[PDB]
């Protein structure tokens, strides 16, 4: 019909910017005792207009440039008491501070840093890197509407040896898998939760709490355990786990990504192997998803 | 145009790399697992399949993998230096045509979940705190040589080093320090030579705390580390003092600076309180000592 | 006064200073183990002394011959198990038994070596630490088993010091950075119910975890600040590397080494010459447990 | 009734006793001990302390203690040997009213601790595997004699042993026995004369090893004994065999018997499984033997 497009022809049905892995470690001393927080920040705007897209003009652009040097300055002034505050006075200081910003989105990561000991005894300035699981959070906040944070857990690796089964699927002319009421359980997990707008309780004691019920849900007691029907069914069970014992939890969310451990058969090789070894199949994997929410939250709203 | 007989082979290896697996172990309801990943190198007395394109002596990448899975099966995994043991030991006492075996270990570190101080019976969950490692490897009418190791051992303390006194140039801009962060990632192999009249798990677990201790000092005050290089010789000869049964150290820092970030221009001062690590470029530093009485005592 | 005014607190009763060697043998080599029993009973009733009625006692002889019959019978792998197999045997064989409690020490042969060559059938007495255990349940209670080492004496002859006390006008001791740090310990740990591992093994461990905690690293030690601390980094060492150990008691009786005056002798004495104090003498005892093995009791 | 003229003095002797000092070296961080207990005694050459209530020749007992512990600041103790030597020489050398002095030293068996095969350069554990001793004495105007000792030496093994052929009369119920237990706590004592041109420090342990391997036999079979008695003749001709420093040699074993329990009445047959040992009563034999060539050139 036309030769091209012009703006006319055009819906902005998205326009947003920022400044990706902000790494920095704030330092606190309590006398000789040293503190330590290293984060990864990454900081996102979508402005109330686009014209450094459509015109070629920058007049309303903050450079990323100037994000970065934000949180260094709100980090150095603030100090960081937990990610999730932080989080928080980044998207309130973009808010405040700039009418041009329709909408901000802070994403942060802990380095998983752990004081050194010596028999019982904290060391007062020596860690090591201990990665069982990232510690991130989240707080977005749309101008006129709520800042809302999100706390998780990802690359959280879990793996029970029994008390795991996948039977009475749905067959087909396509589906060659055994029924199997033993096998091992290997999940890598992203788990990530809202707390809505709340903010009256300690980010880092529920932070705790939640991973706690995460890894007791899976594991079942520890004196027996407890069957998983399915990878489903054991993401279900975490998720029930954190929302009956952790109430500042509106909405959950958990990803597993499994590995299957294929008991080796050795027949051809003179032997037989009695789930003795096992090799983990890494790709392709199986992964399930499921966002879990109060009845009562979302109504409010 | 060249030809067999102008040519001379100075070298040929082969093997089978991420050989992948979990050793599973169960004494009554309470279940142990051991998950590796095994590289097995040969060398052959001949080298027909690369000069003639005769197969007749080469032993399959695919057996090495047998062999291992085999071995894993019939034998358990007490230690993964047993097990380096038992894989090279195999391949001389079977296979004629291997003038020489290498086989590298390294563990997945799997860590027994506890709930309320009770170990789970059967719940695992990944603690990579620095991947341990060994390596055994023998040439035909050769020691059995065992090594151990450490490595993705990343260490940080937050003072009590420096860098002075260093040499001075024109091309030289680096200021002296007394106080930095000293953050390093580490590989550290030690050599046990022929000798096995000890726990391995036991030895592993010694060094590694000798090599915490030496880098941190003492809980209540530290220890001054005057560089990168010197952090490394604490390291070797504190292992060296307490563990007779390591001939031979190597130990590698790969440091990242932590820079106090130049913030006047923000109208901010920073007095050591944000500080932003450059990852490249990086420093490194490599030594290796060994007790001249073994280094001696290889005639 | 009568019965009726009168209230039982406690009645016990038992045999004491069983002592017995268990002897195994693997064609030519001898195995030993030299044993001190000592067993306690709590009755339901104490009718025997306050009737005059004997119905319910098992003589302290049958005790002794119940002793001997199980080493026979079960052999000893090691002095827990011991232990355990003479409590499991009196609360199955008489119901009139409410509780129950045996000791055991360990007499200290250890096999003779020539050369390097370890002897068939031939051993010599150390003393290095005393070995025991004990084992005691309640009727229908936990049988709970403690092991623990005696008699160890312990000496560094620098990094110990005792400097910052408390101050009085009766307060003559001087301030200290370097003495001779001597003494003998009692160390005693429970493993609750927890009975899944290798008893000497973990007995081993411990003894190692007390001996270099107390002398700290070989090639510069670890200065002590006191008695008390030096207690404190021996329980914190155990705890730490022996997730059995779920309680820890440790008793430290000092000897101090007094650097003799010599001036009046025309001498001078740089801590060259020290005379021991055996009496009186100091102590010091410290238990620590686990909070949530502690919590998981009540 | 009775005065000085109707009684004779047969002997008279005093001394200090139990005079316990630690002698401390440093190389460096590295730390030697020596503890040692110390008897010091003399005659005198008159009796007017006892006779007559006059003290001028007496040297006061607080004075042996103060010399003693002088000389060990003074010489250090390189040996126990050289130590008593030193001692005797100096109240010999010093003293016109000494006629005789005799010194015996023990050493507390105090060992250095190692970890992980590392000798830790200043801590020590209390090891009692038998106590070394020595003994120096002098008359005036006589030899110097020098002995050196081992006691409170615990062995045992558990077979090739037997006491067979015995004389029997109206009172002998000991059966013929031809495999027991032999246990023996041993007190061995022997002299060098007036030799000291060796190492008083590698002739001791060269005696001991040869009071283990006579005791014991090879290691792969051990070496019947058909007596306490011989053993000691056993233990006693090997060190004069392999040790041509000493001169004289006296050995003391007090043995215990380890008894079968007899098991019939509670249903048991005991093959020699289980053993009781009987500390009380308990036989003794001693025996000291010389050298031809040293006992005639007195
Ligand atoms: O638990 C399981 N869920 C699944 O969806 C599935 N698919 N293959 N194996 C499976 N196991
Ligand atoms: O400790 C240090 N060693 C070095 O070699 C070096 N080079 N730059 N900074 C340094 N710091
Ligand atoms: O370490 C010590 N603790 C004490 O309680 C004490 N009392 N006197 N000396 C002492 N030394
Ligand atoms: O060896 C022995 N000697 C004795 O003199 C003796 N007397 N009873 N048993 C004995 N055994
Ligand atoms: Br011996
Ligand atoms: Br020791
Ligand atoms: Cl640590
Ligand atoms: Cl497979
Ligand atoms: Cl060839
Ligand atoms: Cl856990
Ligand atoms: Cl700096
Ligand atoms: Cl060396
Ligand atoms: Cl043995
Ligand atoms: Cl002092
Ligand atoms: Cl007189
Ligand atoms: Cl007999
Ligand atoms: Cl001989």
């Amino acid at each position: 019909s036309m030769s091209q497009v012009t703006i006319k022809d055009i819906e902005v049905l998205n326009c947003e910017y920022g400044k990706n892995t902000i790494k920095f470690l704030r330092l606190h001393r309590e006398g000789k005792k040293h503190f330590v927080k290293e984060v990864e920040v990454c900081t996102h705007l979508r402005l109330t207009s686009a014209h450094e897209y459509l015109d070629g003009n920058n007049s309303f652009v903050i450079p990323t440039d100037t994000i970065k040097n934000i949180v260094l300055v709100l980090a150095k002034k603030n100090g960081i008491s937990s990610i999730e505050q932080f989080a928080i006075d980044i998207c309130k200081h973009f808010m405040t501070t700039f009418c041009q910003v329709a909408y901000v989105k802070t994403y942060i990561q802990e380095v998983p840093w752990q004081r050194q000991y010596q028999n019982g005894v904290p060391h007062i300035h020596s860690f090591i890197l201990v990665p069982d699981g990232i510690r991130f959070c989240e707080a977005e906040q749309c101008r006129n509407g709520p800042l809302v944070v999100c706390a998780g857990i990802k690359d959280l690796k879990l793996m029970k040896t029994t008390q795991s089964g996948f039977e009475g699927f749905y067959r087909n002319e396509h589906t060659t898998l055994p029924e199997r009421n033993d096998r091992i359980l290997c999940g890598e997990f992203f788990c990530k939760w809202s707390y809505g707008e709340c903010r009256d309780f300690d980010f880092d004691c529920i932070w705790s709490k939640v991973r706690e019920c995460i890894l007791e849900a899976f594991s079942g007691p520890p004196d027996c355990g407890e069957y998983s029907p399915s990878y489903q069914r054991t993401v279900n069970c975490i998720q029930m786990c954190v929302l009956s014992r952790v109430p500042q939890v509106q909405v959950i969310e958990v990803i597993l990504n499994n590995n299957f451990y294929n008991v080796v058969d050795m027949k051809a090789l003179g032997c037989t192997n009695d789930k003795e070894v096992l090799v983990p199949v890494e790709t392709p994997y199986g992964s399930c998803a499921c966002t879990l929410g109060r009845k009562k939250y979302l109504e409010a709203q």
